[PDB]
């Protein structure tokens, strides 16, 4: 469960948040495969509640109605078409599996669902699965409200209703089997693994019982005996009784300390300084690197949901954001997920975004096409961070330096730092309020190297900054503190 099952040499996945299956299928062939991406986390592919108050929020997809593959992203044929075409060019699909719960206990009964399935939350009836009253934890939960009241109590976090969401009785073999039937349906279509949503609200043993029932990956694309990649969403910032290490037996865990600490460092809040990143990783209290799924922001905390707080960097803070993502993608700790978002009319009232609910770009609920502009950016309000040159070239950086040790670290005692990855890549940052001009040891073979942050290598030429490494591995680096991108990166495959 710990290995992502990407094609060898492909080291990241991208969360194509709320994209449609047809758009993802095309993106695999025209972009993700040629640019060396490892895979795509898709939004939950199972039927959810169509919520109209407010109007079709992104988070209606975390309120399941059934396990039919029938959503605003597409129907089952399009989902299958996507996974096949993506696997056919060597780009994996990972499913956001919402398996802790069904919809909100207060949603109205009816057919307001993305496949029109009937469901009745008051009476606990989900006949399209089918689930009924004795498939939820109403009788297990001990809180007064029936919802989770106190996170210092590990048992109610598991058996009670996360913000009112009907809590599946994951102890029963029937519920475990119905979930496993859904997941095996996905696996045989060809998915490489799963994000387990709200894993902190499931017992590690119940998760295990579910995964024990799963097939091996589809043997047309994966070697025989491959198991699905598992990363569990556990928000563990410390000080709670539940520890993400309690989930290491099922697979990797999301490491939410990563983005919170890195964002604090890059914003230079709280006295933090990039020079402190010299022991980045477990030295900062993070989970072991082989159990970490890392990311700068995710779909929740880029909009104030979940956790991570004010320090989280997002596409809204683009200049610092590219630096954070670049550092993450260059540093060997963890398996990297890159966020890919859409813009929404973010409108802060008292420090709260009253439109943090707004769903994907849409006309009357029908999700807009991801259009591709002539400059390879996206139209229709898809941000497409994974197409930003500085991010995409760092995804390639991580591929190129895969397996090389962290080495040749430099810092100025403040916010000017550099480090290499064996003899295959080297990266230099200036986050101080003055300029950086220094000759550094790069660990690279002598030559002329395109900076892949400011430009590209294209047939014997660089379109941006050139870096000249001497026979002793030293090279001069010049970064003004007013630089648009105040960092430079070079690697073995940007060498002329
Ligand atoms: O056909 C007409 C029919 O309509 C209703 O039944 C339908 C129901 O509304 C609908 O949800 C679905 O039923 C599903 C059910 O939703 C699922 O939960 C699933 O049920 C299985 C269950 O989850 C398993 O735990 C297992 O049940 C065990 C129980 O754990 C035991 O307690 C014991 O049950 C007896 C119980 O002790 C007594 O208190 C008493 O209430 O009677 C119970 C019957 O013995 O033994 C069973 C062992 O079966 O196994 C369940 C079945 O696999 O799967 C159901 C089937 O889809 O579809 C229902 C049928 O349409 C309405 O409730 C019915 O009265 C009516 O006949
Ligand atoms: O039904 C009546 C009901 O109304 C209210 O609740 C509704 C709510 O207002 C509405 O926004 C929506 O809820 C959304 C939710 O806003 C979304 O954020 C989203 O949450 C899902 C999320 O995408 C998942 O990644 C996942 O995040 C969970 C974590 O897994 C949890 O561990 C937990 O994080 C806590 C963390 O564990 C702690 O360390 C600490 O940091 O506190 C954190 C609290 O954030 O919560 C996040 C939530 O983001 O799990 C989510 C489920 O998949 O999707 C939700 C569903 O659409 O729907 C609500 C119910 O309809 C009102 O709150 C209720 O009291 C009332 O009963
Ligand atoms: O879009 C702008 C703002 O909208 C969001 O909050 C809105 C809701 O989307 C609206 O629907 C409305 O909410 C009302 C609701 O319309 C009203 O029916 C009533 O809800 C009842 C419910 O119908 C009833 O069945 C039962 O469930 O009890 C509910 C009340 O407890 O009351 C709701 C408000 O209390 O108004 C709000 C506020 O504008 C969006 O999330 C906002 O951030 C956004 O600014
Ligand atoms: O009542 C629920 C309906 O659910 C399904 O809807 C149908 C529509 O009724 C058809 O009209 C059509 O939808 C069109 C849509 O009308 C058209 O504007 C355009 O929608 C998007 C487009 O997909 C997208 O690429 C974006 O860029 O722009 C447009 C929005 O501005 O194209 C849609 C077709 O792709 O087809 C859907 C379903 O395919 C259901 O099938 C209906 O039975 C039902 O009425
Ligand atoms: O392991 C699956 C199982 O976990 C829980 O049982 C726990 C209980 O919560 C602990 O407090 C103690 O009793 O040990 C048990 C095993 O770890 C859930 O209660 C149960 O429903 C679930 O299946
Ligand atoms: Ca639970
Ligand atoms: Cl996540």
């Amino acid at each position: 469960q710990y290995s992502p099952n990407t094609q060898q040499g492909r080291t990241s996945i991208v969360h194509l948040f709320e994209w449609r299956w047809v758009d993802i299928a095309l993106e695999c062939e025209r972009y993700l495969a040629p640019k060396g991406f490892g895979g795509v986390q898709v939004s939950p592919p199972n039927e959810n509640v169509a919520i109209y108050n407010p109007f079709r929020p992104w988070w209606e997809r975390y309120q399941p109605v059934s396990y039919k593959l029938c959503t605003r992203s597409g129907n089952e044929d399009e989902f299958r078409n996507m996974v096949t075409r993506c696997n056919n060019v060597g780009v994996r699909i990972y499913v956001d599996a919402v398996i802790n719960h069904m919809c909100g206990n207060a949603v109205s009964a009816g057919t307001s669902s993305t496949c029109g399935s009937y469901f009745n939350p008051g009476s606990r009836d989900f006949p399209a699965v089918p689930y009924s009253g004795w498939d939820f934890n109403d009788g297990k939960c001990k809180t007064g409200s029936g919802d989770i009241e106190n996170y210092n109590d590990a048992t109610q976090v598991r058996d009670c209703r996360l913000t009112g969401l009907l809590d599946l009785a994951l102890e029963k073999d029937y519920v475990r089997s119905k979930i496993a039937e859904y997941m095996n349906h996905l696996i045989d279509i060809g998915v490489a693994g799963f994000r387990l949503d709200a894993s902190k609200h499931m017992w590690p043993g119940d998760i295990k019982a579910i995964l024990d029932k799963l097939h091996n990956l589809n043997s047309n694309w994966f070697p025989a005996g491959s198991k699905p990649f598992i990363y569990q969403e556990v928000i563990d910032l410390g000080g709670e009784p539940i520890k993400s290490s309690d989930y290491f037996g099922n697979g990797r865990v999301t490491e939410f300390k990563y983005g919170a600490k890195l964002g604090t460092v890059i914003r230079k809040w709280n006295g933090e300084k990039m020079s402190y990143l010299k022991n980045w990783g477990e030295g900062w209290g993070f989970v072991p690197s082989d159990r970490a799924l890392v990311f700068v922001d995710n779909h929740n905390n880029q909009r104030g949901h979940g956790a991570g707080g004010a320090s989280i960097l997002t596409f809204w803070d683009a200049r610092l954001y590219k630096m954070a993502v670049g550092f993450m993608l260059a540093h060997p700790y963890g398996f990297t997920r890159v966020m890919s978002s859409y813009r929404w009319p973010r409108q802060f009232q008292n420090g709260n975004d009253v439109n943090d609910w707004v769903g994907p770009p849409n006309n009357n609920g029908v999700i807009k096409e991801v259009t591709i502009n002539p400059d390879t950016t996206c139209g229709n309000d898809w941000v497409c961070e994974h197409r930003w040159r500085q991010i995409r070239n760092m995804v390639i950086f991580r591929n190129v330096v895969d397996g090389q040790p962290f080495t040749n670290w430099y810092d100025n005692g403040s916010n000017q730092v550099a480090f290499g990855r064996g003899n295959r890549g080297f990266i230099v940052f200036n986050n101080d309020d003055w300029s950086f001009s220094l000759t550094l040891q790069t660990g690279l073979p002598a030559g002329t190297y395109c900076d892949v942050i400011s430009g590209d290598k294209i047939n014997g030429n660089c379109t941006g900054i050139k870096i000249y490494v001497s026979d002793d591995g030293k090279a001069h680096f010049s970064i003004s503190n007013s630089a648009e991108d105040p960092f430079i990166a070079i690697h073995a495959e940007s060498k002329l």
